[PDB]
């Protein structure tokens, strides 16, 4: 029935390339500059899921969301460029003028603890 | 005879002249070494630190760019692992996971980095 465009079938959505083809398990870049992402039931990804190991987040109309993102009070970066969770990490902060450490959790650290060896390695908690 | 597939040591400094006799000049070059070369305005082959578009790179006394950990008169520097590029006011993981290591933003390793937090979590790095 469908064709080329998203299709919301029995309460849930669906996309269908221009070939009538629903894509299960297939990313799409859709023609509104937005990523999308299909199960392999062919349903349109929502909310935090996990696709090859890398963690993403799609808000509630499908479209995958990219830089810094709140989840109930804690937040989570997401790759600016490809979107994919980071945790365990340093991201500098948009002035320029310092970081934000991600747990390996992805949650942000409000209050990180350094300790300094005396080679100069920095371990984080 | 016109020089050819080599480099060419002409009274000085060291050049390079590809298949077909051009002189490389302003740009990089992937010898037959596995290693990479760069070339003057003038076309002289690059030593030591060179600023190339903006970005750093340090080259050993036969041309060859360096990647990695290079330790520069006694103190320690990160070049990129593939592009080469001097790493600066970044944090670079150990070899083994464990920590990291802060480079400064003239390039070198900090020994006693000084760690401030923010009220959100805003780290600043002295
Ligand atoms: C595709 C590549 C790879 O290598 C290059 C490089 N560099 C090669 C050396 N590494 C360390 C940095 C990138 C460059 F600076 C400019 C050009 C460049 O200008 C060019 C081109 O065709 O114009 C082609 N090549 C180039």
């Amino acid at each position: 029935y469908p064709k080329d465009k998203f299709e919301k079938i029995n309460g849930t959505w669906y996309y269908f390339d221009s070939s009538g083809y629903m894509l299960a398990d297939r990313w799409r870049k859709h023609t509104d500059g937005n990523w999308y992402w299909f199960d392999n039931s062919g349903e349109m990804a929502t909310g935090w899921k996990k696709i090859a190991d890398k963690w993403y987040y799609f808000n509630e109309e499908g479209a995958m969301k990219t830089g810094w993102v709140k989840y109930k009070d804690t937040w989570y970066y997401l790759d600016a460029k490809e979107g994919a969770m980071v945790s365990n990490a340093f991201i500098q902060s948009a002035d320029g003028t310092g970081w934000y450490y991600l747990k390996p959790d992805g949650t942000l650290a409000d209050r990180p603890e350094f300790t300094v060896e005396p080679d100069g390695l920095i371990t984080v908690k």
